[PDB]
């Protein structure tokens, strides 16, 4: 089964890895027969799913009900599951919501904020919940943002953040995932943080790369995000797609400078 | 907005017309785009979203989430949900299912069965819910059949299903699919009915034709049903895929004889 | 306070009467100051008032909220409310419904259908319940009609509607709103009835008017229904409306021919 | 998947089948795995696994918990699962409680009766639902007749029951379980019926076999019931043991004379 | 009744004691029959008896429901329930699950972890509930662990195994099970405690021994972990394969150098 | 196990049988003890247990408190469970109602009332729900009769509970108890029948005979029923008290002509 | 109505007083109409009442039940209620606990605890709340125990329940009960108090006594405790056992040194 150790392996090395989101069971079956075994069942799907215009839709129960699909597709593989808005307010409703989409089928929790949380993952940690930081454009703060905004420019913002990324690290967190960030800032991050740094919008120089799979076969409307690249177009089939995608990411080809912020 | 009155002037111009599942906004909002404005929330979702070897542990509320999503991704479509496995187990039960998905965004619910339907259908239709037939192989009774088994082979057996289509139409149903039956019964129902017939596994003699999206563009993995076609497999991007399904349906170019039983 | 009896005696008089719908207090009271003291908090407010795009989503709940606000303004207006999209499925769903209405403070429930309704409107009047008939263009059954479209053209559908408000009067309804119909129709109607028929979009024969607020007061947006007049226009001020509304269905100005189907 | 399909083929070349008995995942498994692929989640877990002196307190939630631990460790067996006490008291109870252990996992449903429950069945069956009849000794009535004892002697009873069964299968039972009744009444019934006809305590002219596992290995010890056999024995090996019952059932000389009523 | 206080003297004695875990009426039954007299109702079952890939699925409720079938077999054995994944998150939470399976009939609770279960541990206690520690390897942390490995090697982690058993201890547990950790540690534990240690992948050091029954009995099959035995195989039948069991801790026997970790 | 057989058995030898209520584990333990095997936990319970000035606040879920209470007594005896005001008021909610009460442990229920409840009766048996009927002062009438007095006094009441007494045997009850009526009266039920009636305060012309355990051992204060006999007395053993009561009724010295109405 | 000032007086009059557990309207009836004034609503019924084999699972919603039937029996007298097992786990738990039973007729609450509850007693008693502590034999804690076994022997012991009791008392508990403790012990601690001390199996020197109503009139099977006495079997009717034991409490004839442990 793919785990956590895995990952910090593959750090080690200086293996880079591809990870998907992934909210059904053809999808997820799909993944794992291409060997692309680190799955994430986000709160993204309140809007490429539910159609929504934010995240903060998306409740504890249905993370359950996409992740145990998602489990059902993929048995072996590594499996994170986000906890929407407003599940983590205080660590004992973090436990209660961590457990649910846990008893569901993940194996790790994925929860958006710095240093406010140091509590929240270092009790989690003690309590059997494996979990997975996020920082920089974290979605669920939409509002406090005032839009999808990049994050960490500018001396202050990027110290911020390198803190909060050390101090959840200092908490017990296993992954961290930067979203949206200068490439300058995300190189910082992965070369201070012994754990695994996973990207997206955050340049290739993380130690792992994360997409929402439908800006990656183009079935998302519109222009897509400049940090997201559509592989089904030169492939032909989803699955070509997929480890075009997987086969881009270890040789560094994607992210490439076209995808990045400075 | 596609309603029944635009269905209804296709099978009065003899311009055959596809139709397509879907279960989230995305695809959704895909299929509107490229102008495919029927779309079918079905139980088959318990299979391509869920996972599980049958439709049977569909809930109406499951259908009313994908309900919900699909409408948002499709603000104007012609939007079939189905009633999944004994959700209109009598009458009382059909109108409160049944309104359950109409509120969540449907305009028609579709149930499987012939005759012993008839009084539900009548109901359903007086209290401002319309309805779409479905006979031949109808999965949720997949354990009495024993399978996935084609039906209505035999005058006996062909004779029922006409009678039973006939039933519904008289019954106020203003749609009806045929499953996997004879292309030459399915002939026989399409010229009796004056209400659109649409086909799966039904050949090309329906007014129009349905199929899983999952099927259409290769998800699916292993060999696709006889009936089915990969359309994604000959376009190379998903919406090229979606209008060569238009365009060949409306051709008669599919199904193919190599799509149809006998 | 206002009751169905005066209504009942203005017919006798051919005094035509307004009324309106209404869903808050300051609206409901600026009514009752002006003396339009029939209100009718509709199914229309899921579209209004709610942003749906039919009404099909309202419930009990919501119909029940509004009448206990409208009655606060009004508190001695002839109050109807409607039971919405299949909450009379069975008379004795249509019993707890209506009185939970009735409980919030409505004095009288609008139901829509035509003779399939004889027995619920018999067995409803029976347990103190008066009823308000609803026939034409019934807007719950608009996925049923596929639109918003004219009713009662040609001798079938006339014949239909004129039995139907005939039955419904029989079987103990006190008042009908007629919708959407030719005003040859709704003359035909509003003759062979003994109860008050209350029009909308059934022309200046019909023994009163509705129209929603909305419409009324020149707040909705676009091109309002064509039967539909926008009184604050030509008022300047929305008490003044209101009193020009009554006034132009007393003296039949209002509806005009360009408010008028045949 | 085993089916239904396949024991009725069984019946047509005369291939007697083995059936048992299973509650939770190991045993399930054990028995998947030596190709023992017909499982009962019955009732009689009342017994053996909850420890009651009876199969009453057997609720329906109790049996959809134990057959989808049995669906896990068996997914491609037919499982039958028990309808309890009072489960199926009315034909509307009887959908609820079938939908239930069927979403559940179960391919087919066993309730125990005559002819009363023949529009049950009927009803059923057009609801998707296969039923298993179960006709002889039906432990649910146990206070009834005060005891567990042997049916369907005399020419009355054994007529009734004959009955009984042609009636079952006539209402669309595709299955039929006899208990505990004479040999020769067990033949009568069987050759009477297209449908296979599985036995317990009515000697080897059935067309399968069922026991409950828990005598099967010495599990229960004490004196078990003259119509079982401990296939463990001394051998050390369930599994072996599990081959034993499935291949004497085949041969014949399982239930052998010492095993059966006259 | 067996109790804690009779493994207390066993340990003044040096007599070491057999241990088992049981699910249901009939192995309960038979362990008690055959002198095996104190029963774990564990969280293993999500995975012997649900099917389920790690315990975390298990539930109170289900803990609760296995509780009371046991002690239906076996009314006067020790009986420990676990509580499973985050089910003692906080204090308060541990005191109201520990009451729920107490209720349902165990005498003892046992928790997975060290030092930061210090203060629930000393206050379930006063709070009428006696507590059994768990420390090595504790599969509910599985995903923290990445895989079920074994714990306490090199200095720092066996001085910290042995502080929390004190420390647990201290605290007011009256039982330790010890899960594969080198045999060297195992006899530095139980040594230091005063307190009976129960071993699991711990040697013949502790003062007794624990096995999953489907592994110990033959059911699972021949993968079964490293430090198990399957007595079923030597002995035939299911209760001299429990008299084994109890023999060979006894002596010393079992577990034997090939069940032992270095 | 004391089952309705054996009571048919005395009936057919003419040895009368004592019953007795019960309501707790140590009075119905007490009575099995000394072979008082036949217990009613009845809705006096209602009066002599709660508190109330008559039965009807007695609720299904009280009977089942007690019921499952008794029968944790009494493994073995025969155990009557009344449904209680308003529990068997539909065939329906009977059956549900049954049911709760036999799940909780009793092995027959016992419902009040004549010809009206043939249908309830016949569905219920048919249902494996086995009754006791109950004739003549049916205490949960009191408010009909304006209290508690004696029933069937002139011929056509008489005539009435006959004709009821010989409808409910013909519908399936096992079981009747007849209560407060002439002597005469009950001498002809009791020969008509073939069923075992048990009386209180119908003399002792009855197959067996029923009393109140509070009024059977000086429990209860003031001045007890007319029908009840005090047997504890000055005695000092409630144990021999019982044996006193099996040995009267059996013998005919209780009830005497002192606890007789004409 | 008697009050804990009344028992207050008695001490410092030293005139011993006796009370009784009671669990319905009946005795509860009898005990007030001889004047034995002072009841306990125990969790002792789940033994004697309920049949369990300890008091664990008694219910808050159990003790509620019996304290309204024994206020319906005793309106005047002063009823204590148990606090059952983790009924007071926080003091916000108890606080709500406490405010049940109270609601429905209890006077004063009973906790059984050391020092460890004096924050829970000081705040209950500021809430209005009287409470009785319970020292010695505390039977919630028979798992922790290994059995019911006398408490208090030797210094270390002995000193620890001295120092409780003071502890209780300070805290602002207004009554104790003392069971099963050494006589000599029990008369320090009664010494020692300002508040009445209760004993039971404490010998005659507390200010009064305890028994369970079962044990005094002979109704428990088999041999009754050491420190009970059977009252009826020398007196006759249970009235006068209970003027007995109230007069051999007074005279301190009961307990004897026979029922009391050193
Ligand atoms: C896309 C990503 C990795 C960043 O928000 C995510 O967290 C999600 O999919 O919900
Ligand atoms: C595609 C079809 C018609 C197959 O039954 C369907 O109903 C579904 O998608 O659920
Ligand atoms: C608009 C009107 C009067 C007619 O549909 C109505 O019934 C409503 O407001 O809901
Ligand atoms: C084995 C059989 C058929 C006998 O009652 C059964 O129904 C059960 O296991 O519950
Ligand atoms: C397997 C064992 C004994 C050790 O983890 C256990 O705790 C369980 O059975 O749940
Ligand atoms: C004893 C009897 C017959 C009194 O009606 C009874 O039914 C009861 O106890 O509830
Ligand atoms: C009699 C006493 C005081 C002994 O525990 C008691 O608390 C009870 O009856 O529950
Ligand atoms: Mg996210
Ligand atoms: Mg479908
Ligand atoms: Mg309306
Ligand atoms: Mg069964
Ligand atoms: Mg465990
Ligand atoms: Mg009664
Ligand atoms: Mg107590």
């Amino acid at each position: 089964p793919t785990t956590i150790s895995l990952l910090q392996k593959y750090k080690q090395e200086k293996k880079r890895f591809a990870t998907i989101t992934a909210y059904d069971y053809s999808f997820a079956k799909l993944f794992a027969d291409e060997g692309l075994n680190v799955m994430l069942v986000g709160d993204s799907l309140g809007m490429t799913v539910q159609g929504h215009d934010s995240t903060l839709p998306v409740t504890v129960a249905d993370i359950a009900y996409h992740t145990a699909a998602v489990r059902r597709g993929a048995p072996n593989c590594l499996l994170l599951a986000d906890l929407p808005f407003m599940a983590y307010a205080t660590p004992e409703q973090a436990f209660e919501n961590a457990a649910t989409v846990m008893r569901a089928g993940a194996n790790m929790v994925k929860i958006e904020g710095g240093e406010w949380l140091v509590e929240t993952v270092q009790m989690l940690t003690e309590r059997a919940v494996p979990v997975c930081g996020h920082l920089g454009l974290t979605p669920q703060s939409v509002n406090i943002f005032g839009g999808y905004k990049v994050q960490g420019r500018g001396d202050e913002a990027g110290d911020q953040l390198l803190s909060d990324a050390l101090a959840l690290e200092a908490a017990g967190a296993q992954l961290l995932v930067l979203e949206c960030v200068p490439v300058e800032l995300a190189k910082r991050i992965t070369e201070a943080l012994a754990i695994p740094v996973i990207g997206i919008g955050a340049g290739n120089v993380t130690d792992g790369q994360i997409l929402v799979m439908h800006d990656a076969f183009g079935i998302t409307g519109g222009h897509i995000p400049k940090f997201a690249k559509n592989f089904l177009a030169e492939t032909g089939d989803i699955r070509a797609a997929v480890r075009q995608y997987m086969a881009e990411v270890e040789s560094g080809v994607y992210p490439g400078e076209e995808h990045s912020f400075h």
